[PDB]
């Protein structure tokens, strides 16, 4: 593989899109790689993430507890619910729904979860809350993927995503337990993370959540690194290309291989 920012390119190039992505330390904050770090991209899914950050700083607050159950019923289920839906009759504590939203990117726990910190406009105050300007989350799961050009709503920036990821998992705004979850949550998920695990090289640690939405949206949130370690925060977001999906995953898997490949800069 070529080194990284021209691997990054030759994508920009075969998918006809723009792609956005940072490569950052995690434990210091250092960028090592930015390529349209300011630009904005929709965060589909990678919102998830954001979501539980707010859910878990209420239950540090003790506005909230993990272990509360929420009841639902099938008319608040939304499109894509591989969780949600086997529990119209018992429930789901906020922590399985928080472990729902992330590891299966279930879309009703994400709106139940919503619906908690103050729908989109209450994820969106907490960002600024912790420093986030930029960060937006305007509409509640299943249309925030629409990804219409021009439209700021629902999108984040690489450099955004990656300083208020690092600030979630490790500036000390979330307690150590908030912290430690919020991580795992990330270690556990189920549509990609064993996957990507299955063709990185042994020794490379991984945790993700990923997202997909329309006109070629498709982006990742990630912890990698070698000797086992979460050494770096990886944001990827490509938008406006029409390439499949197949393509689309491949070429995010490219710039991985460039960073694995090149690691020490
Ligand atoms: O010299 C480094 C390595 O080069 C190859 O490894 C390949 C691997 O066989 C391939 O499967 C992967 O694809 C990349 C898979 C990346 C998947 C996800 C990437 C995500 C993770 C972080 C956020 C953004 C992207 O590339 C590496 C590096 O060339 C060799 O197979 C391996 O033995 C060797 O240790
Ligand atoms: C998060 O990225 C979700 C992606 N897609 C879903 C969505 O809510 O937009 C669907 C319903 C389109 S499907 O799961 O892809």
């Amino acid at each position: 593989s070529p080194q990284p920012l021209e691997q990054i390119k030759l994508s920009e190039s075969q998918l006809s899109g723009r792609v956005g992505m940072i490569e950052m330390d995690l434990a210091s904050g250092r960028t090592l790689t930015a390529w349209r770090a300011d630009e904005r991209f929709p965060m589909m899914s990678t919102f998830k993430v954001v979501l539980c950050g707010a859910v878990l700083a209420r239950v540090d607050a003790g506005d909230e507890q993990l272990e509360r159950k929420i009841h639902y019923r099938q008319q608040d289920l939304v499109d894509y619910s591989p969780v949600s839906e086997k529990h119209l009759a018992d429930g789901m504590t906020v922590g399985e729904l928080c472990a729902a939203a992330i590891t299966m990117s279930d879309n009703s726990a994400a709106n139940l979860l919503l619906a908690t910190v103050g729908g989109p406009a209450g994820l969106t105050a907490f960002l600024r809350q912790i420093g986030d300007n930029v960060t937006r989350l305007d509409r509640w799961a299943t249309e925030l993927n629409e990804a219409l050009p021009g439209d700021a709503r629902d999108t984040t920036t690489p450099a955004s995503m990656a300083a208020t990821l690092r600030k979630l998992l490790t500036s000390q705004r979330l307690s150590a337990r908030s912290q430690r979850q919020l991580l795992q949550w990330m270690v556990d998920d189920r549509v990609a993370g064993p996957l990507i695990r299955s063709v990185l090289p042994a020794g490379w640690f991984i945790a993700d959540k990923t997202g997909a939405g329309e006109r070629g949206a498709r982006g990742i949130v990630a912890l990698l690194g070698p000797n086992n370690k979460a050494e770096r925060i990886v944001v990827i977001y490509l938008r406006d290309t029409p390439a499949s999906m197949a393509e689309r995953n491949q070429q995010i898997a490219g710039i991985g291989a460039a960073l694995i490949e090149h690691w020490q800069r």
